[PDB]
């Protein structure tokens, strides 16, 4: 319900324990969530979603720089639907930097302070959909948060800036499949 909780100590296996590209060896300090681990968690997230909404849904995929999460999640949802009825499913998008009388499912990669999603919920509520639930792979424990909690959470992680899987850093760490903590060497290196 609160998701897979990663404690402040000791979170994230060491870098040497998982395959990491040599060119990112110094730009990361610790790995929080290995790729296959995100996969298995997302799979169950597809089930949790499907059993929370049994009426043709609209996958409203929050769209910024990445696609991985909502691509994987929707793949697993498509795997579930692959047994039962000819179930339709519309996937929509919202770019950040129609749904009225529909069962909507907002998909986001990570929530830090919450404002982003909170504001996103307001805009959507105005169109008066039948119901709106939110799914977020990551929800960061931080005093900078406004209190908003998603309906579906993949993992809860320490207040660190992570990259990988679906998260980037100035168009970098795209080929990094692991959600890891970026080090100070990386921040300065890939600074805009
Ligand atoms: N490590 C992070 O918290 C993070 N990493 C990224 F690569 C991108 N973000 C982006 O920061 C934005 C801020 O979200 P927020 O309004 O603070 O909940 C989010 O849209 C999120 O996608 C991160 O928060």
């Amino acid at each position: 319900s609160p998701g897979v909780v990663i404690s402040d100590d000791e979170p994230g296996y060491d870098l040497d324990l998982f395959c990491i590209p040599n060119h990112y060896a110094e730009d990361l300090e610790r790995v929080f969530i290995p790729h296959g681990l995100i996969m298995d968690r997302t799979e169950r997230l597809a089930r949790d979603v499907m059993k929370e909404m049994g009426h043709h849904i609209v996958a409203l995929c929050v769209l910024k720089g990445g696609y991985k999460f909502f691509a994987d999640l929707l793949d697993y949802i498509k795997a579930l639907n692959r047994n039962s009825d000819s179930i339709p499913m519309t996937v929509d998008f919202i770019r950040l930097k129609t749904l009225t009388g529909k069962n909507v499912l907002i998909v986001e990669d990570i929530i830090d302070t919450g404002k982003t999603m909170q504001t996103l919920l307001s805009l959507v509520r105005q169109y008066n959909p039948k119901m709106v639930k939110v799914a977020s792979l990551l929800v960061k424990r931080t005093p900078r948060s406004v209190g908003y909690k998603p309906d579906f959470v993949g993992f809860e992680i320490p207040d660190k800036f992570v990259v990988g899987y679906a998260l980037d850093y100035n168009e970098y760490f795209r080929d990094l499949n692991h959600v890891c903590v970026i080090s100070e060497t990386g921040k300065a290196k890939y600074k805009a």
